[PDB]
């Protein structure tokens, strides 16, 4: 059965760091984002090329975050609006800084996902399994 | 036990409202948005500086729907797309008109999702329990 | 209840295809998508106009991923990213090519989502019962 594990987050906490540390403490071992609607005051995001980086200091609302949540990893992807309405993302870096996150997490007791190396790819990627 | 709500929209209904009205008649405490696939006529958003506010009436694709979902109250971000390709979001505001709308939400039974003033940023936030 | 179905796409395949292919092989007959974490080498997508179509063949990384699931039909709209942090996003098209993709799909077994033509909008659109 999947459970739901929400919490609010409050100014200056790190919005990887918090889901980490929430992914830890409930000893999820397979789970992904149910929501996370709030705003930040500094986005720090890993682009496309995979190499490029974008960090600003300027308001930020999120209007999604998705996320293949593992106990050693976290693999998130968010989507924000700046000031004019514009809509940037990627994958979420630490450094991501809370300005209220009112963020839900579905966690799957059934499931067990790892992660394991891909020569074909060069990083370690999902592999899934039943718990 | 998490529980599916779905429903779909059509020309004219307002967004915001619609989510609001199945809220309140399903008695809902606890619950977060699942899906919304579809299109809006009319596109009305606060922006990321909390003040501005963004009213469109073209065609818009809604790609993703987060919300906070509590009796008193839903915390809506939108994301949505122009003719053009371009993504847009923030707060949803009223006035956001479908011109379909698949949506579904899902309803927490054992929680409880309520909002209290907070000093330190001078809105109502989310405050999670159990029910 | 609710059922998770999780598989990681790898590259070449195609994300539409492999949803369809997914929803058909497990009886699905309503649900959404959960969560799907990744990256194109190729997007193409249908705009808001419902008519001009966007395909690329540049790095996106996938931010979010909304769809309406039925055996017959699977309504999705993305969201992505490009090298410059960008968001660009529509309907789903076939031709959507992996770069991993951790996707991640929510069954509901009580649940039964068809598509009947519908004359005031010159499309099938989605209807909602029991299963
Ligand atoms: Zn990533
Ligand atoms: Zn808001
Ligand atoms: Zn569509």
């Amino acid at each position: 059965m999947i459970h739901l594990i929400a919490l609010r987050l409050t100014r200056g906490m790190d919005l990887k760091q918090q889901i980490v540390q929430l992914v830890q403490q409930h000893r999820i071992h397979a789970g992904s984002i149910a929501s996370c609607v709030g705003c930040l005051s500094t986005l720090h995001i890993r682009l496309a090329d995979s190499v490029s980086t974008l960090q600003v200091s300027a308001p930020f609302e999120i209007l999604s975050l998705s996320g293949t949540l593992t106990y050693q990893h976290c693999h998130l992807h968010i989507a924000v609006a700046d000031a004019q309405g514009r809509v940037w993302g990627g994958h979420l870096l630490e450094g991501n800084l809370i300005n209220t996150a009112e963020l839900m997490i579905h966690h799957y007791p059934q499931h067990h996902f790892t992660r394991e190396f891909d020569p074909n790819t060069g990083y370690s990627e999902l592999v899934v399994s039943a718990a």
